[PDB]
């Protein structure tokens, strides 16, 4: 790998600089190099990995949605324009799939198997569900159902651990539940499960806020608002 | 080149799709492929080329400024942090220089020499001044003065043609004058020349607005406002 000659600490330092410069592709490459050093990631380092790839894939998903919509309209009274829209949508789609496969590969070799604490294991399993979810958004062929089930299975294992090992206000647990609820609504055609999950998560967090410091209260209530935003949109 | 097998029309079509998807690196690559087909560019195609590269280099310049500022602070009571900030600033700088060299290469081979109409020749010479200006922003060594003079010379030839062949409200002429005034203020250490140029350009355009249609009036007054914005900032 092209980061093989750079010190782990320097990769982390440069990932933080790339974040400040909004250079998320660089940030992701630096964090991939850091993961490939083979040592486990601290909490801050895990967040850097997630921020980098979420931003890279988020731009790819936004572009794919623009191009997919143009492609949809072209296939309605619409004039034939040739293969270009499909080709370019496919190009962006293949790039997106490549990023998802890269992230999933880092999780499989070997972040998840070395993650023993609940906070790291839940974090990585949530990421696995997220990146299979992004693959599912663009899937159409023989493995769409298997891709969806891979996302479900990762989210489910993360939920089981998070419920047993974390308080209901833990921001990792809240963000996992938020994303699993989105999976239910957007991927699994299960809006009732999505609503039930978001509501139960919100209510159980509400009841636990009294145990928190002012700073933790701020952290948890911010994610609760994201759950509330979805419930308002979905109900 | 990787676009050598794609039709010129398909490259143009995909450049427009990439713009809609805010995929400016792709847009630039498509427009580079279109230029390399060897045919002259229409007015719309010239604008696509400029939009693509302006957005790519604009992101690089913003990142370089962030990293340069961090580097400045590190060299003031500041703790020694190693070579990483300089290395990463250099990496972004080298990428930026590569983009500028790519654009300048397309202008030199062979867009400028085939551009005979004032509107195309002024457009390309303005681009030449712009991309030498971006090189000058990061230059420090033996050729900084020669880089600055290359920007000046391109802008000056574009100004001479634009003054002889275009009305003072022409949006190309206005945008050239805007950028040459920025060159004077930011690159050539000539704020009085920058102010004089912006003011004279604004006033000569004002006096010509009566000749324009409603749509052309809108086009010209928008760029005049950019000149006014700079004058307000600089005076
Ligand atoms: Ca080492
Ligand atoms: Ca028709
Ligand atoms: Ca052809
Ligand atoms: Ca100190
Ligand atoms: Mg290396
Ligand atoms: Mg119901
Ligand atoms: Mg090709
Ligand atoms: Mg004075």
């Amino acid at each position: 790998g092209a980061m093989g000659s750079m010190e782990r600490a320097s990769l982390i330092q440069k990932a933080k600089l790339a974040e400040q410069a909004e250079r998320y592709e660089d940030m992701a490459a630096f964090m991939k190099g850091a993961v490939e050093k083979g040592e486990e990631l601290s909490c801050e380092e895990r967040n850097l990995l997630s921020v980098a790839y979420k931003n890279v894939v988020g731009g790819q998903r936004a572009a794919w949605r623009v191009l997919s919509s143009i492609e949809q309209k072209s296939n309605e009274g619409s004039e034939e324009k040739g293969p270009e829209v499909r080709e370019y949508r496919e190009k962006v789609e293949t790039e997106l799939q490549g990023v998802c496969d890269t992230v999933l590969g880092l999780l499989d070799s070997h972040l998840i198997k070395e993650a023993g604490d609940a906070e790291s294991r839940v974090f990585y399993l949530k990421m696995k569900g997220d990146y299979y979810r992004y693959l599912a958004e663009v899937a159409t062929g023989d493995d769409k159902k298997r891709i969806i089930d891979s996302a479900r299975s990762a989210y489910q294992e993360a939920m089981d651990i998070s419920k047993k090992e974390m308080p209901p206000t833990n921001p990792i647990r809240l963000g996992l539940a938020l994303n699993f609820s989105v999976f239910h609504y957007e991927i699994a055609n299960s809006p009732e499960e999505a609503i039930s999950l978001a509501k139960t998560t919100f209510d159980e967090a509400m009841a636990d806020l009294h145990t928190l410091s002012e700073d933790s209260y701020k952290d948890s209530t911010l994610i609760m608002q994201l759950l509330r935003d979805n419930l308002t949109l979905w109900t």
